[PDB]
Formats: C-alpha cells, structure tokens, sequence
C-alpha cells in the first residue's frame, strides 16, 4: 500500500486551521495507507525556543495527535529528533540544493521578513522537510495549502539526487483539502490563521474552553449583507466560517447555505461555535488522559524505533549512492 | 589529559601543504592529547563528487593518515558520515548561526566565487565543522592558517549555544604552526598550494614519484637574487621552499641560510628535491601496504565506534540544553 508522511511543529499554540488542514486528513487516511506521522522539533528550532516550553510542547503535540484519534497500531508516531537519519538525510540534500532555492522559499522570506540577522536553520528549513518525507519512501503528504511550496522543492531535490545519483526515491505529492486548506484568522479573513498570531482572537486553539470559543466565533469579523452564502473574494469572513462549520460539521457549504436561507450572523455564529465545542471537548478530554499517561512515552519509543529502522536503511542507501563512506 | 581533533576532506589531491601543515602535527601531537582524527567525507560533498572516487578517496586519505605514522592505539582515526552525531549537532549549531556570519566566510566566498548558482552545503559549511570539533568537547585544534577563521566562528558558536542553553562546550583554540601554516603554489608563490590547483606544477601530491618531485621542485619559480634567504615579501618563491625545507628537514631556516651561504638556486633545489623524496618514500610504501590491508577497515572500525560513543553523548546534552526530544 502507498505510503504517507506529515509533519506538525510542537508549539504553543495547535489551531482549528491545523486540525482542518491537517490532522482531519491524518485520521480520514490512517487505514489505507503506511503512515508516518512527526512531531518536528528539529524544525521547531529554526527559531528560538525556550527549553522547557518546547520538552512540554512536544509531548503537547504527541497527547493532541492521539487525541485526535491518530492510532498506533495504524500509525507510526515519533520525534524528528529522535530519528538521526533525519538529519543525516538533511545535510546530504542540502549539498545538491542550491541557495538560491531555498531564498525563494515565501515561508523563508516570510519568517524572516524584517529581521536583522537571521538564523541559518530559517533557511535550511526546506531540505530538512525534503529529509522528512523522501526518507519513508512517501508517496502521499497531507497539508495544508501553506506547505504545498515546500513539497515542489521537495520533489525538485528527489528528482535532482534521482538524475544525479540513480533512482532511489519515490517522488513525493501533496495531498490537500478542498474545502479548508486555509483556514484564515477570525480578526482579519484575508489572512492565514497562524498559530504566530499576536491577537489570540484570530485563532480557535484545540484546547480552548467552550466559552473562549463561543466568544472567538461572535466575535469573528463578517460583512454587513446578513447573508450566508459563500464567497471568499467578496465575503472572506462568512466564508471561512462557512469553511469551518462545513469541514467540521459534514455538513456541505451547500447544505448550510440553504439550512442558513433567510437566517442571520446570530444564529449562524452560535450554532457554529457549538459544532467548534463538540469537536473540540471529546479531544480536550482525551488530551488530558494522554498528558498524564506513561503510555504517552510507549507510543512515542514505538514509533521512534520504527521509523529509525525505516529511514536508517533509506539513509544507508542515500550514502552508497554518493559515495559516501565505505 | 587535553583533547584534539582535526579533519582533512578526502580529495584526489593531498599536497605537501596538508602534510606540513597539518599531518605532520597530528603525528607530533599524538602521544600527549587525546586525539579525533577525521575524514570529512559530509564536507567533501559540499562540492560535487564522483561517487566512485569519492569511496577510493576515502580509503586513501585513511591509508595516507595511518602511512604517515598516526598511530591507532594513540588516536581514533573514523569517518565523519560513520557517526551520525555529527549531522545531528550540525543542524542544531546551523539553527543558532546567524546567515551573514555564514556569508562572510572567505572559504564560502572563494569557492562559491563566480558561480551561478550556488549549492546550500557550501554556505552551511561552517555549522558542521563546528560540530566536528565541540561533538569532543576538543581543546586544541590543530590546523594550517586558512581554517583559522572557521575555528573562529566555532568558537563564536560555542560561546553562543553556552551563553543561551548553559555552559556545555569548551572553548576551542587553533593550534598553527610557526613555519609552513601557509605553503604555497610553487607556481605562483603569492598563492597557497591548493589541492585543486588546474596546475599540477603548483603542488607536490603525497604519492609523487621521485623524478615528478624533482621536476615540480626544479621549476618552482625563483627570483633572479640568487640569494637563499628567507623574506616572504621580497623573494616569496625561495622564502616557501626555504619553509617546506626548514620543515621537512627539521633544520631551521637560518641554518639552511647559513648552509646556502654563497650557493646557487639550482644546489638548493636539488638538495630539496632530495629532502621531499627522503619524507614521501616511507610514507609512499606504507600507504600501499595499508590500500592492499583488511586492516584498514577494522582501523577506521574501531575508531568510528569511540567517535560514536563520544560523539552521541555530547548530542545528547546538546538535546537536553535545547529542549529537543523527551
Ligand atoms: N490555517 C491553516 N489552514 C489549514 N491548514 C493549516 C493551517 N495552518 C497550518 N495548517 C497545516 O497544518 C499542518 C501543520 O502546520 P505547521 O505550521 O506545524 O507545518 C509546518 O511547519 C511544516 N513545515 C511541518 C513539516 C515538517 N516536515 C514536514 C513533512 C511533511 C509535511 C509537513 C512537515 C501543515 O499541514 C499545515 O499546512
Ligand atoms: N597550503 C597549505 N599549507 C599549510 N596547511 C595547509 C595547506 N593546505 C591545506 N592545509 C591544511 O591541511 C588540513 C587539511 O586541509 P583541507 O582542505 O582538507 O581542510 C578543510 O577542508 C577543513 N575544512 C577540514 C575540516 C572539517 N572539519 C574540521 C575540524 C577541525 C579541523 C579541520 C576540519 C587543514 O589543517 C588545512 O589548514
Ligand atoms: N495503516
Ligand atoms: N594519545
């Protein structure tokens, strides 16, 4: 069966746009397919992170994954870090990627708009996420609309090494959401929902309480035509919201149009806060059974000895192809 | 006891400047440090390589090493890609390095000099060197003068990690020598001899035969003073054979100047010419009995399984002071 390979920073903050964009597919796909599911710490890193947020984030991240349903006799879940052959991997495609690639990259440009001095990792972002995927032989990468760029790079550095060295990796694809691919902040609809956001008003985060929720979503900026049709050009607010009921609810953008005819923002908002709170509370719940488990670590070493015999071959396989070592 | 490491990249030159340099260091020094010998086979591809040679170059760079009397029960001779820590460590010190501090290089700056299009391992060259020597928690590291700057911003990267995460590395210091830090082409004498000159005439490879090292000493461009003395701005051609001979002799300069007193070029280049044949025989011989050994291998064995276990712990700690990992 073919395989698939996603990866999710450990961070302060894991948003509805993470869980729509993502996480959403990781469970639709976890039966039909090999999956390799990270947690990205060495990623996390390309900026600074305080040490002991970061050790708790991580095992956040690990408690939200499994929360979300993601099953270990289905899933490999792991640690970037805890995996050596990611980084081996990643030094090697860095040598056959050129900086003028990774300059191009809008995540890089981005993250480093407007700064002094930026840090390397910041750069080198790409071929470490190369690193991620082509070790697992990864045919699939489900994501958001945001990382689809980082993919084409990936997929320009296994075809380069490919041509260069002899086909050894499989070329990898993006697998991204319809409806929900972007999910943009509640403040400004024109914009991404970004786990950075300095107004916690633009996001919905998967640990928010029912009454933080319902005040985000009210509070959501709309237009004033008190219609509930979508259209993201004209009403990007009502259509991120349509996007996220939508998404979460089953419900098509259609069907809730119509179940919305005649209806205001009121109502709309407040049915759709609570669809946010019925997802979110069984997830909340079981996040903090995972948090105070020593299964928590059990699942994290089995898919790290996993994923390590994986990709130690994979990166073996790398180094004869270039001559590296004996 | 102190701890020195050093690397050379494995390469289809290794010169009379990489000897004096740097081998003939290694070779005085071992007895009183603990000693990391290293065939940095990751920075070698930092340029393009033929796999095939890049392997055979690999073999003979470790024959050459252990040709040249470095002694397997006094140092640990390994393979920079046989332990992974080093790839690892590089990431996280890439993280922390700022990328004008990278750009400002003169190794970066020469060797990416006129390119179009320029690969990502030679900008982020700097990060894995760093890696190479604080992995040992090295005091000394010995080396001719154009790594001097590199071991510079090593010892800018550990005092950063120290000062962010906690006192962890020591401080490094270059250990370059007196006389021959900076051999040069015998061409052009206002260049350094470098293993990848297009001119085979600027350098004496360590496998040079005896009439090829008399013909490259012969034509080593003189002055017409006709005058063996040492002054490296007024007569740099005789000033460098006067330092491979000081050198490779063990006579100092002045007693070579006095021995020349009244002589000619063509007596002193032939006595040179000697003098290089007399060093490159012995180490000639035994680097083939070391190419045709199965000792070879089990040297290089031997050596990347300390360098893991030294290496990996430093990793470890390296991890625990970022926060990476559980
Ligand atoms: N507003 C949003 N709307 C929809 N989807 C969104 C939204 N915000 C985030 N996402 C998706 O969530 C996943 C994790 O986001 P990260 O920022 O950790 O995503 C990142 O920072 C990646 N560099 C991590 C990574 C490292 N290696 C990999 C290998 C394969 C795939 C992914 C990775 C991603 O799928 C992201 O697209
Ligand atoms: N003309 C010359 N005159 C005098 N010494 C010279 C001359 N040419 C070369 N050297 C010295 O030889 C050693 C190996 O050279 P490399 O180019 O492989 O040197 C290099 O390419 C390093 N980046 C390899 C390295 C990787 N990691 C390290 C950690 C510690 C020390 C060294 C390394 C060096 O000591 C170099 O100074
Ligand atoms: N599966
Ligand atoms: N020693």
């Amino acid at each position: 069966m073919k395989t698939i390979f996603s990866g999710i920073q450990p961070s302060g903050v894991i948003t509805i746009g993470n869980y729509i964009g993502a996480l959403r597919q990781f469970v639709e796909l976890q039966h039909e397919y090999n999956c390799y599911f990270c947690i990205v710490d060495q990623h996390a890193i390309t900026v600074w992170q305080d040490p002991h947020e970061l050790r708790q984030n991580i095992r956040r991240l690990a408690a939200l994954y499994l929360a979300v349903g993601i099953d270990p006799t289905q899933a490999t879940l792991f640690i970037q870090s805890e995996v050596p052959a990611h980084a081996q991997a990643a030094w090697m495609l860095q040598c056959i990627v050129y900086i003028g690639e990774l300059e191009r990259m809008t995540q890089f440009k981005e993250k480093s708009a407007g700064k002094e001095a930026v840090s390397a990792g910041l750069l080198t972002y790409p071929p470490l996420m190369a690193a991620d995927i082509l070790l697992y032989n990864t045919d699939i990468v489900p994501v958001g609309e945001d990382q689809k760029q980082h993919i084409e790079l990936t997929r320009d550095l296994a075809e380069r090494f490919n041509k260069r060295y002899g086909e050894l990796f499989t070329i990898p694809e993006a697998r991204i959401p319809k409806v929900g691919a972007r999910i943009m902040s509640l403040v400004d609809p024109t914009k991404k929902m970004s786990k950075s956001d300095p107004n916690p008003k633009a996001y919905i985060t998967l640990l928010d309480d029912a009454k933080t929720i319902e005040k985000k979503i009210k509070s959501a900026v709309t237009d004033s035509e008190g219609t509930i049709r979508y259209d993201k050009e004209a009403k990007p607010g009502i259509s991120n919201l349509l996007n996220i009921y939508s998404t979460l609810s089953g419900q098509s953008i259609e069907e809730l149009e119509r179940q919305y005819e005649g209806k205001g923002y009121g109502v709309f908002k407040a049915d759709l806060a609570q669809v946010v709170i019925e997802t979110l509370r069984p997830i909340q719940e079981r996040y903090h059974h995972w948090m105070e488990s020593e299964e928590l670590d059990r699942v994290l070493d089995e898919g790290a000895e996993k994923a390590n015999r994986v990709a130690s071959e994979m990166v073996r396989k790398m180094e004869q192809a270039m001559g590296l070592g004996r």
